[PDB]
């Protein structure tokens, strides 16, 4: 059971710093994984938005 958060989207992540947006699910990257922690989550289908916010995709813009 990984440890949740508070607030809804950002949740425990093995692997951060790379995550997909409102126009990639997934961006390309390497071994370059922020540690674990809280944060956004691609796999599910979070988003971050221009504002650096992770929200759901269909939380996205018109």
């Amino acid at each position: 059971e990984a440890e949740k958060c508070t607030k809804p989207n950002e949740q425990w992540t093995k692997c951060g710093g790379c995550e997909g947006t409102c126009a990639q699910k997934i961006v390309p990257c390497t071994r370059e994984c922020k540690p674990p922690r809280c944060e956004c989550i691609a796999s599910a289908g979070f988003v971050r938005d221009a504002q650096g916010n992770c929200i759901k995709f269909e939380d996205c813009p018109k």
